[PDB]
């Protein structure tokens, strides 16, 4: 019923602070939706979580919601809502890209609009403390250290250009890495991270299709805080229909943790 795992180092702490908002899979009783749960499962990064594992391992933090992206995406901001999709006024201004609160699978999820009321108490119950759980680890990390390193974990599936509106001259990669163009993480750790994947046999791209606004906010390496967003392909690992762990899941776990080791002592050298 809490609304978020959280991993800790067992040993020596480092500021790699990493979080998967969207591998949660327990739904909420009042949901209210319309659509089977099984149409629902689409939208979750599921395992993403399990596969960075090693994370607190090597002395990083984890952060992983249980609520699904789907009832409410704690990657979107507050105010990433439009204004159609309640009954009722908002009491702030909205500014939707849209969504924080999903409305539907494909071009629905509710037979009616969500209230005001119903919305509030979504933020307040899971996505406020999820967001302050990212917060005291990242604060805490540059605090103790003077440097944080933020990973947004993801995965993405198969058809994610064809679901975005993009036509792409060039498939989509194994790993995408969004740093909204170079902006949100200093340049050694994106080279890292891409040298390492591909020196294992996966393809990585930069920015394409996913470029990372959580990110822009909580990356500023010119103040020493950085962040990161990391895409996995999700054929990888998973079988997309029945989200089921493939014969990928193992090896891309394992390296995952021979990654996310060398980060950490990127990380150390970095403080
Ligand atoms: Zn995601």
């Amino acid at each position: 019923i809490a609304p978020f795992t959280l991993a800790l180092p067992e040993g020596e702490a480092l500021p790699l602070v990493c979080d998967s908002p969207h591998s949660g899979t327990f739904y909420p009783a009042d949901f209210g939706a319309v659509v089977a749960p099984e149409r629902l499962r689409g939208g979750e990064d599921t395992h993403v979580d399990a596969l960075w594992e090693a994370v607190p391992r090597v002395g990083g933090t984890l952060l992983a919601a249980t609520f699904p992206r789907v009832y409410i995406d704690p990657n979107r901001m507050l105010d990433d809502i439009d204004p159609a999709q309640l009954e009722g006024p908002w009491p702030t201004p909205l500014a939707p890209g849209t969504g924080l609160i999903w409305s539907n699978v494909d071009a629905p999820i509710y037979d009616r609009k969500l209230t005001v009321a119903e919305v509030q108490r979504r933020i307040n119950r899971y996505y406020r403390p999820y967001h302050a759980a990212l917060t005291e680890a990242v604060e805490g990390a540059y605090q103790r250290f003077g440097a944080v390193w933020h990973l947004n974990l993801h995965s993405m599936p198969n058809n994610a250009y064809e679901r975005l509106k993009i036509q792409s001259p060039r498939p989509l990669a194994d790993f995408v890495l969004g740093d909204r163009d170079g902006t949100t993480c200093e340049p050694g750790l994106v080279d890292l991270v891409e040298r390492e994947l591909r020196e294992k046999g996966y393809t990585v791209a930069r920015n394409d299709p996913y470029k990372g606004q959580l990110i822009a906010q909580i990356g500023r390496p010119a103040e020493r805080r950085n962040s990161l967003q990391i895409e996995i392909r999700r054929p990888l690992y998973m079988e997309e229909g029945t989200r089921e762990r493939n014969e990928g899941f193992a090896t891309l776990q394992r390296d995952l943790t021979l990654l996310t080791l060398r980060i950490a002592e990127y990380v150390r050298r970095g403080v």
